[PDB]
């Protein structure tokens, strides 16, 4: 990342590269751990879009940096249609924010960006990385989730709330879906057990604390 | 590495730390993953590599069947450079035993610290590509005809193994796009054949054709 | 074609077209030696856009006049996206090319068309005819060409260099597949005797050259 | 060809093509009608190299020229070792037979080649066409070409000695072998009818032509 007189910029140690990798490879790209450590390193430093394909190469498997740079590509050409249409309208075109092109192919040209091009590859390369795959799977839709027999219940919950976030892009029409879709494709058992209990928040709860406190022996 | 304080040069020897990061890297991921690429060449490119050093870096590294394709594709580089070393004008004095480090010019160290950088960037790069070809510890190459999307396989896992095949087998990066970007549509499963069909050649704009085409048939996995 | 001695449209003769079909009609439309006829009337006249229609028609299959019109039409779409992006811009639109509309519609108005007009629409109806089809075939697939048991090594390369060139326009990438696919999808016989010459081109030949002599006396 | 009333290349006729390529798919390229006619051609005209690309493409099957351009290419390697070997050495390289390279690669070069190149030439490209297969078959063994039953004696005798041409090249060795093989390979008929003739020409007469009246009605 480059550094506040001039723009010096300098590359990432070993020891980042290597606890990247060896959290990537072990828990997987988007486990809780992985996504607070690399919000911990966007959220404190400087990032070109440099940097970003630096950090992904050294950090994934092959099949999983094609999902990456084509997720960015896609989330750099929805944000180019809202930039234009401003008004202003901010000098914010496609080949400042994949960094490449003319006048964006190399790092000196680069370490002179502004703040809102920093903020607005930021959220792009996020939602690239919330986007990519385990290494054996596909992302499935919300017919084929279903507890199963001899399955707990917040082991079922988990999958919801991981099918709801690759898919859907907003929070507040995730919430709805996970929160009915948490009943209709329960167990006959959880279903028996969780009736009495729909649609009841006490006080300063989360619908989905009650469900899992409902239903807690069930399973097994 | 060796180093030079000018009038004279001198030889030290590998760390205790570094040979152990490069033994865990290469056992548990791979000899040619992208993290050790990149990890041999932040070594390379920032020391200043004899080929005794690239021998004790590889000896120490590899598996033992490994190492004998190192020091094959080594001895086959080599036999290629020396013939564009008599063919040029003037002919460069670069033989044959003094890239691969033997003979009796250059058979120790002392011998070997008082390299030109001609030759230093020359077995650089002939080490390097033969790195790129040493197998996974089971397998051997095989042929495009091979290299199929099979049925429920997600296709980003197959254009990784055409790419793979293709740094292998040739030597080309110009020739590897085209050849790569040929066959990601006649070896695709049906259902991957009828979603890429509409989108074939036609670029939007600024992008790789790989990039539009796993887009395209994303959600292949009912 | 059009002679300037100042315009005179004169019509094809009754035997340059006699000798057209009865050559499309046994050889096929794409032969070599077809090939060299269909040039020394192009490259030795001047035809415009009227001459291509009754050449054309007066020599090919019912089926392969569809063929030649579909590949005309789509040559010249990709043919302004060269001319109106090019400086300066040159005043080449479609209806030029194709000889329709108000003003390219009768034999007066074309017959003064410029030499940049000419040598354009005769490099994009040669291009048509490189894809008209054998009489009851459809183009097949690179994957699908294999040397069968018990043929010829010299058939097999004959038919590699046919579907390479109704599939790739460069002539480049040509290159590189026809030599590349020659050792692949060949039969196991030869592939044991292709193998030794692999990728050493001694002096002044071709890859294939050297690979049809290995298979020299490969038929049993 | 050139003519030289100092050169002049002149292209080839319309009808001269036309008739070597309806003679070329109706009887075969090895012919004896077109044997005597590319005779005709060759040794009544001044062939260059650049005239024999446009002859062999203009009148051959696409798998055809690719055995004409891999013959005529090892024909030269061969050449070359009996120039340089000879007392005094002869200027004649490879690419001034091939008709490639730098010197070597326009009609203006080409035209001024002296009759010990152009005698050359005329000599390898002719045995390049000796060797062009039928349009769907291999070259088989000596050992594989038997005499069927019911098949008549000299339908088997004109097989033998076109397997005899296109492996050896010396012509004395083809007359000791076609000799002896016809009576080896033949049937069991014919064996019993020739060998009271064996090997006792009268006079003024071939061994074959004496062999041939003796299975004068040896069908059935």
């Amino acid at each position: 990342p480059v550094t506040l007189v001039e723009a010096r910029y300098k590359s990432f140690s070993i020891k980042m590269l290597k606890d990247m990798k060896e959290g990537v490879k072990q828990y997987g790209p988007n486990s809780p751990y992985m996504r607070t450590l690399l919000d911990s390193i966007a959220h404190g430093h400087r990032l070109i879009p440099y940097d970003w394909e630096i950090l992904a190469k050294s950090s994934l498997s092959p099949s999983q940096f094609l999902q990456f740079k084509t997720w960015w590509i896609d989330g750099v050409q929805e944000q180019v249609r809202r930039n234009r249409a401003a008004n202003p309208p901010v000098n914010i075109d496609a080949d400042q924010l994949l960094g490449i092109g003319q006048n964006w192919s190399t790092i000196s040209q680069q370490a002179l960006m502004q703040n809102e091009a920093i903020e607005q590859v930021r959220a792009i390369c996020l939602r690239a990385w919330e986007k990519i795959q385990d290494p054996g799977s596909a992302c499935p839709s919300f017919n084929t989730v279903r507890q199963g027999s001899k399955e707990p219940y917040p082991d079922f919950v988990a999958r919801l709330q991981d099918v709801a976030q690759k898919s859907i892009a907003d929070e507040k029409a995730r919430k709805v879906i996970v929160e009915l879709m948490a009943y209709e494709n329960a167990n006959p058992e959880c279903q028996s057990a969780i009736k009495p209990l729909k649609g009841k928040v006490p006080a300063g709860s989360d619908v989905i604390s009650e469900y899992v406190k409902a239903c807690d022996g069930i399973g097994g």
